[PDB]
C-alpha cells in the first residue's frame, strides 16, 4: 500500500496517523478544525480566518506609515504591538518540543534527550513513493548542479537594507552557540546543549571547558595583554580544545568557549569584545558586592551578559533586519500575563533557515587594506595587528550582501550550501509549500509566483517538475524578497517565530528570574535593561569607532 | 561584622542580598510587598492577607461537610475547586527552579546542570553565628540521640487513616524514580535527571540500561514466566547492573529500571506490575497499528504509563492521603488557562519531606506466615513463591502506621533517620520554622505549640533551645497531627505545593502533549482516562484479590 500520511492529508497541524493496515488518522484537537482531514472551521476559526489579513499587507503596514508610526511609536501601543508580535509569533513553536530525527511522534525521549535537533513538522514518510512524499520526480535536483546553478553569487549584489559586515559577524557569532552539529553524532544532533542564548560559546559548552577558561578570581575570565590591549588567552593557560590549524598551537593561538572561533577574525574579535565585557561587568559588580566571592561574580556577571546579549539582539539586529516602522522593545514583562513556556529547543529547520552565508562578500576591506578570503580566513595577527576598534569600524562600513533572490553565495563557501540541501535530504524534510502552510502562508501555486522573474522559474520547474517537490532550503532562497528587503516573505514569516520563541523563552525572561537580585544590585538590570552594540564596543575599548548594523551615509 | 542575611530579615519571600561589606537589601519585586524588608502590604496583598482563612480552617471544610460535599462533588463546583487547588498549590515553587546546593543565587549553571537537587529557600550561611543562622546552641542535637528518643519506634502506631501497605510500597516505588541521591556526588545530587514522574525506575535512567532492559521487539520489555506468571528478567538476558547480594547472581536476580529494586519484595512486586502493564500496553497498541515499528510501540506505551501513574497516584494516592471530602480529579485540561510552566525540578526540601519511613510496620504479615524484616528484606523468592495476586491481597490488609505524632519509625530502618538529620546540616536547610512562613503559615512560638503533648516538648526546647533553632526533618514528624490524620499540618501545606507541581507540570500534561495521538489512538487516551489501582493489578493477572491504599473493613 501508499503510506496515506505520504500525502499529508491534515491540514492545519492536524496529526496525521497511521490506523490499521492502510488507513489514517488525523488528530484535529486544538487546531480550531474539525473533519477527517481538519479542514472545517470552528465557528470562531472561520471569523478568525474571513478577517485575517495577508502577511504580505502586515508587512506593508510596518513598513509604510512612517507618520502613523512615529506616534504609535511614543505610545504604549507600541508595548501593545510589542506584547502582540511576540505572542502571536511565538504560539506557532510547539512548546514542550514535539519530533526530532529519530520520532515523528511524541516520545519522553524527545522530550528529554537534550542532544536531538527538533522539528517542526514531522519527516517525509522513509516508504513514500516520490523523496518529498507525493509529488516530484523519482531524485531531487543533484545539490550540486542546484547550487552553482541558482546560488553562486556572479556579481555581488549588496543588501539593499544597509546590512553591514559588523552585522554579519556578530549575526554568525551569535548564531554559533545554538547551532553546533555534532559530526560524530551526525546530522539532527547538537552540542550545543541549552538550546539557547547561554552564550555557551563563551563560557563554553561544559563546565570543564569553562573552568579551563575561567581565571577563578574576581569571576573573571583568563586573558592577556596584547599591545597593551586585553584579549583572550591562548591555548597555554587555558588548557582547552580549537581547530587552529597545525602551525604555531603555543602563540597567538587563543581559548574562546566557541572551538572554531580562530577560524575567522570576525568570530574571535566579537570573542574578545565579550570576554572584554564579562570581566567589565565584574569590576562593577565586585565594588557592589565586596562580600562576594568567584562563583557568584562569575554566574551574575554571565547573566548581565545572557541580558545584555538578548536585549541587542531584540531592539538592534532584529530591528535592522525587519525594516520595520515599529520600534521592537525588549521588556520580558509584556508576557507576564500571557501562557508562555519559558523553554526552547532549538530545531533543525531553524537551522538550514539561518544559512545566510550569501551576507559573506567578495573580500574583505579594511581602510586601504582588501585581505581576500586565503588572507582572510585562518588569519590570526589581522585581529591583534589592526585593534578591535580599527576592525569593527571596518566592517561597520563594508556592506553586507543580499540573502535572497538567489545567486549571490560567494563561491569560496557555495560548498557549505550544497550540504545544506544535502543534510536536509538526510534530515528528510517536508517540501518547501508543506512548511509555507505549517507557518501560515499560502502554499506556491507555481515557480514563477516563488520567484519574481520567468527564468530561474522555469528552469527549477523543468528540474523539481512540480512546484511542491521544491525543497526547503532552496526555495527560501530563491524566493522573490520582498522590494528592497533583505529577503522574501518566507524567511520572516518562519525566521521571527523561531527567533522571539528562542530570545524570551529564556529562563532570565521569566517573572521567576526578572528581578533585579538575579543580576544582584540595581547596577546589573540596568546594564541588561540599556545595552547597546555601541556600548558593548565603546566600553571595552580606547576609543570610540564606527560601529552599527548598517553601513553608514 | 556579622552576615546580615543570617537573620533572614527578608519576609514573603524577599530575596536578601548583600551590599558593601556590612549592609543588605531585600528584593521585594512581586512579594506583594514593599519596604527594607517586604514587611508593608500593598492595596491588594492587604486585602488578601484579612481576608485568607488559616490552613487549619480550611482543612477543616475539606474534612467535615460530608452532605455539602457529596454535592460539591456531583457538579462543576467540584472542577473549580480542583483547579483552585491545583494553580494555588503549584504557584509556591519557583519555576524556573532557583537554586541549589553550590548557589544561594540564580545562575545559569544551576538552571541547566540538571544533576542538583534544587533548595526553595537558601541555605543557612556558612558564616552565620549558630548552625541554623542566628538562635539556638553552637550545636544541635546529636542526631543519634534525637532520632532513638523522638522518632525511635515504641509501639507501633497504626494510621489512623486506614492507610495500608499496598500503600506504603506503591509510595516507596514511586518516589524512587525522582529521589535517587548519587552516593558518589553526595548529598544535593541526583542521578534522577528527568526530575518527575518519567518511570525512569522501569525503563531506567539513561538509554543503555533502558536498551538492555528492551526486547526490541513488539515495543515491549523482556521477562521470564516463572510458574506460568510473568515476571522481570534476570541479569541473564537483561545485563544491567543492580544491588542483589552477592550470592546467587544468577537465577532470581532480576533486572527491573530501578537499581535498588530487588531489595524488598514490595519494590520488586509493582516493579513487575508496571512491567506486566507495559506490555500489556502494547499488546492494545499493536493491533490498533500494525503498520508501527518497535520503537514507537515502546514510546507511546510509555506515555501510557507516565499517563495511568499521574492519574492513580492523584485521584487514589493522593485523595487517600489527603483525607479529603473533596474528590480530587485529574484533568490536565483544568489549567489550559492558567500561567503554568511545564517543567520541574526536585527539591532536597521535598526529598526530606518524603522521608516516610515510619510507615513500614513490625513485621510482614502474609495470610498464616508473618516474615520478620531478616526474612523480608532482601527475600528474593517470596514474590515468585507467593505470587502477585496474593502478595497484593496481604498488603492491602496490613496497616501501615502513622507517620507523624513522633515515635513510630521501626528500629531497623531507624538509622535512615538519623543520616536524614545529619545529612539536612551537610546541606545546611534553614529552620523548620522559616520554612513554615516561606509556605504560607505561622512560625510556632513554643514547643508547646508544635508538640500537642508537654513532654517531648519540653525536652526539645531543652535540646535546640529556642523553637527558631529547630530542624526541618524533625519538626516535621515531631509535629502533632490534625486528629485522626496520617499526619500533620505542616505535611500537607509543604507536601502538596511540591507534589502537584510535579505531577501537573509533567510534559505530558501539557496542551501540547495532551492530545490522543500522543497516545496514538482514543484507546491510549483512555487508558490514561480511566487507570486504577484495581485496574493495574486485575488487568495484570489471573484473580482479583483485594487491593486499595486502606485496609478493607
Ligand atoms: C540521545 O540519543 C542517542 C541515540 O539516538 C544516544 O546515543 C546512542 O546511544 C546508543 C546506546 O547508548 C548507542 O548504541 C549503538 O547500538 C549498538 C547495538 O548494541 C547491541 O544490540 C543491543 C542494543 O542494546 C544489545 O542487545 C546487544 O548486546 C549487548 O549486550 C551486552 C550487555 O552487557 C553488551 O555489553 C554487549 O556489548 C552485547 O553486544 C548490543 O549492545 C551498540 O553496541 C553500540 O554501543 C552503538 O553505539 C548509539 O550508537 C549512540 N549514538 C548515537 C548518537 O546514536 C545518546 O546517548 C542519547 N543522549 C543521552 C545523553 O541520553
Ligand atoms: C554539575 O556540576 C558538578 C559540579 O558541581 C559537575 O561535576 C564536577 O565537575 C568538576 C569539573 O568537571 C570536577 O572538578 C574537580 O576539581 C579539580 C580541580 O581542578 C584543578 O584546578 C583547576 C580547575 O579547573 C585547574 O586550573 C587545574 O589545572 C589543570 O589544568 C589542565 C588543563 O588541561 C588539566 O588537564 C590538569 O589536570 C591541571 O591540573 C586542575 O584542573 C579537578 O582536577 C577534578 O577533576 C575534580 O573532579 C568536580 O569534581 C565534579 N564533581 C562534582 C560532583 O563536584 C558536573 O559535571 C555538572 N554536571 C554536568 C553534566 O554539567
Ligand atoms: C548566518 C550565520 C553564518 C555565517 C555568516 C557563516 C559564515 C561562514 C563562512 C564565511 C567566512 C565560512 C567560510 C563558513 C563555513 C562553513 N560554515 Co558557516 N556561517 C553561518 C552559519 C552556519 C551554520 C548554522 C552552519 C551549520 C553547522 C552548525 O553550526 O550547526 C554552518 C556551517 C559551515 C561549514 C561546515 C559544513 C556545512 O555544514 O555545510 C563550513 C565549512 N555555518 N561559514
Ligand atoms: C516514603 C518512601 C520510602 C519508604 C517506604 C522507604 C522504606 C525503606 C525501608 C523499609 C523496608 C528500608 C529498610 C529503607 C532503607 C533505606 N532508605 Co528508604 N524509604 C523511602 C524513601 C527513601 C528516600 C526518599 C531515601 C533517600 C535517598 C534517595 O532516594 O534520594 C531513602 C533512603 C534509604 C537508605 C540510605 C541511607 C539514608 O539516606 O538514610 C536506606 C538504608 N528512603 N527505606
Ligand atoms: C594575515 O593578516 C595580516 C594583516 O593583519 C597580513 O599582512 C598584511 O598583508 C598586506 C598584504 O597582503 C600588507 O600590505 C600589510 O602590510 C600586512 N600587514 C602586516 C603589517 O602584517 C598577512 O598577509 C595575513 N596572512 C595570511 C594568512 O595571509
Ligand atoms: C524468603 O521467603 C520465603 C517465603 O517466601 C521463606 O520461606 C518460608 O519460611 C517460613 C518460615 O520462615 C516457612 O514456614 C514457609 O513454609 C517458607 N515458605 C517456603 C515454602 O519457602 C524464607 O525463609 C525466606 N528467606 C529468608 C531470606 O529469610
Ligand atoms: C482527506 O485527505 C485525503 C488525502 O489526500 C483526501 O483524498 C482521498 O479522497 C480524495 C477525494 O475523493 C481522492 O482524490 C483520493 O484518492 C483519496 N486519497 C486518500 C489519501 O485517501 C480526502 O478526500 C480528504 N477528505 C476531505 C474531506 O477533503
Ligand atoms: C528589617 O530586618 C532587620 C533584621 O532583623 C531588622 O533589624 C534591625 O533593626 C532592628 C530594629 O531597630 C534591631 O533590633 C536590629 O539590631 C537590626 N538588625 C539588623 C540585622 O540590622 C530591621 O529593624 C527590620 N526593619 C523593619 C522595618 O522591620
Ligand atoms: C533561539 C535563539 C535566538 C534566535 C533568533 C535571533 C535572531 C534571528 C534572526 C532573524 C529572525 C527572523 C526573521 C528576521 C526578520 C525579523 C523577524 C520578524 C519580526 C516580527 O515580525 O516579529
Ligand atoms: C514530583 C512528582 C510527584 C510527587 C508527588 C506525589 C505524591 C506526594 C505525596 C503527598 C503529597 C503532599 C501532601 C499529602 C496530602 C495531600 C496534599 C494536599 C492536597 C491539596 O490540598 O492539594
Ligand atoms: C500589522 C502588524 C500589527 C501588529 C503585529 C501583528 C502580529 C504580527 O506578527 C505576525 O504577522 C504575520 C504577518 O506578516 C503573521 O502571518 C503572523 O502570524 C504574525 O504572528
Ligand atoms: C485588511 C485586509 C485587506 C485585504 C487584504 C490585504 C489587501 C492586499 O494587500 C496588499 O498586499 C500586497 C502583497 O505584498 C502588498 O504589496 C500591498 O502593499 C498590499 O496593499
Ligand atoms: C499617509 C499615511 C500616513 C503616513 C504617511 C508617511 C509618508 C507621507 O509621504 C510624504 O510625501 C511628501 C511628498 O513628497 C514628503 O514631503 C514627505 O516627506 C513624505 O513622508
Ligand atoms: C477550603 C478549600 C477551598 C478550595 C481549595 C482552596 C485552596 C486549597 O489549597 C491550599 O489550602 C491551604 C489551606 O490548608 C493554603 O494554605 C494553601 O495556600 C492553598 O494553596
Ligand atoms: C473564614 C475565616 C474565619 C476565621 C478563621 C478560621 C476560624 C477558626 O477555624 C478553626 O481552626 C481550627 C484550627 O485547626 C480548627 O480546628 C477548627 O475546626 C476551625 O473552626
Ligand atoms: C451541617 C453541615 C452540612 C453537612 C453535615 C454532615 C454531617 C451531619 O451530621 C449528621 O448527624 C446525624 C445525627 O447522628 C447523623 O444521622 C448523620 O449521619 C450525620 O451526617
Amino acid at each position: 500500500p501508499v503510506n496515506p500520511c505520504c500525502y499529508y492529508p491534515c491540514q492545519h497541524q492536524g496529526i496525521c496517523v497511521r490506523f490499521g493496515l492502510d488507513r489514517y488518522q488525523c488528530d484535529c484537537t486544538r487546531t480550531g478544525y474539525s473533519g477527517p482531514n481538519c479542514t472545517i472551521p470552528e465557528i470562531w476559526t472561520w471569523l478568525r480566518t474571513t478577517l485575517r489579513p495577508s502577511p504580505s499587507f502586515i508587512h506593508f503596514l510596518l513598513t509604510h506609515g512612517r507618520w502613523l508610526w512615529d506616534f504609535v511609536n511614543a505610545t504604549f501601543i507600541r508595548d501593545t504591538l510589542m506584547r502582540l508580535v511576540l505572542t502571536v509569533r511565538s504560539n506557532l513553536i510547539p512548546s514542550p518540543p514535539t519530533y526530532n530525527i529519530a520520532h515523528d511522534y511524541i516520545s519522553w525521549e524527545s522530550f528529554s534527550n537534550v542532544s536531538y535537533y527538533t522539528r517542526i513538522l514531522p519527516s517525509v514518510p522513509r516508504d513514500c513513493p516520490t523523496p518529498m512524499g507525493t509529488k516530484g520526480k523519482k531524485q531531487l535536483p543533484d545539490a550540486e548542479f542546484l547550487s552553482r546553478r541558482f546560488l553562486l553569487r556572479r556579481k555581488f549584489i549588496p543588501d539593499p537594507q544597509g546590512t553591514n559586515l559588523m552585522f554579519a559577524f556578530f549575526a554568525q557569532h551569535f548564531t554559533h552557540q545554538f547551532f553546533k552539529t555534532s559530526g560524530k553524532m551526525g546530522p539532527g544532533f547538537t552540542k550545543a546543549l541549552g538550546h539557547g542564548v547561554d552564550l555557551g560559546h563563551i563560557y563554553g559548552d561544559n563546565l570543564e571547558r569553562q573552568y579551563q577558561l575561567r581565571l577563578f578570581k574576581d569571576g573573571k575570565l583568563k586573558y592577556q595583554m596584547l599591545n597593551g590591549e586585553v584579549y583572550p588567552p591562548s591555548v597555554e593557560e587555558a588548557p582547552v580544545l580549537m581547530h587552529y590549524p597545525r602551525g604555531i598551537p603555543p602563540q597567538s593561538q587563543m581559548a574562546v568557549g566557541q572551538e572554531v572561533f580562530g577560524l575567522l577574525p570576525g568570530l574571535m574579535l566579537y570573542a574578545t569584545i565579550w570576554l572584554r565585557e564579562h570581566n567589565r561587568v565584574c569590576d562593577l559588580l565586585k565594588a557592589e558586592h565586596p562580600t562576594w566571592g568567584d562563583e557568584q561574580l562569575f554566574q551574575t556577571a554571565r547573566l548581565i551578559l545572557i541580558g545584555e546579549t538578548i536585549k541587542i539582539v531584540i531592539e538592534e539586529y532584529v530591528q535592522q533586519l525587519s525594516g520595520y516602522f515599529l520600534q521592537l522593545k525588549f521588556d520580558p514583562e509584556l508576557l507576564f500575563g500571557a501562557q508562555f513556556q519559558y523553554r526552547n529547543r532549538i530545531a533543525m529547520e531553524f537551522n538550514q533557515l539561518y544559512h545566510w552565508h550569501p551576507l559573506m562578500p567578495d573580500s574583505f576591506r579594511v581602510g586601504p587594506q582588501d585581505y581576500s578570503y586565503e588572507q582572510f580566513l585562518f588569519n590570526t595577527s589581522m585581529l591583534v595587528d589592526y585593534g578591535v576598534e580599527a576592525l569593527v569600524d571596518a566592517f561597520s562600513r563594508q556592506p553586507a550582501g543580499r540573502i535572497g533572490g538567489g545567486r549571490n553565495i560567494d563561491h569560496h563557501i557555495l560548498h557549505v550550501a550544497v550540504d545544506v540541501i544535502k543534510e536536509s535530504r538526510v534530515l528528510r524534510l517536508q517540501p518547501f509549500n508543506e512548511y509555507r502552510k505549517r507557518f501560515g502562508m499560502k502554499p506556491y501555486t507555481s515557480f514563477q509566483e516563488l520567484t519574481g522573474e520567468k527564468e530561474m522559474a522555469a528552469e527549477l520547474e523543468e528540474l523539481y517538475g512540480d512546484i511542491d517537490a521544491l525543497e526547503f532550503y532552496p526555495g527560501l532562497l530563491l524566493e522573490k524578497c520582498h522590494p528592497n528587503s533583505i529577503f522574501g516573505e518566507s524567511m520572516i514569516e518562519m525566521g521571527a517565530p523561531f527567533s522571539l520563541k528562542g530570545l524570551l523563552g529564556n529562563p532570565i525572561c521569566s517573572p521567576e528570574y526578572w528581578k533585579a537580585s538575579t543580576f544582584g544590585g540595581e547596577v546589573g538590570f540596568n546594564l541588561v535593561k540599556t545595552a547597546t552594540l555601541k556600548k558593548l564596543v565603546c566600553l571595552n575599548t580606547k576609543t570610540c569607532p564606527y560601529v552599527s548594523f548598517h553601513v553608514p551615509d
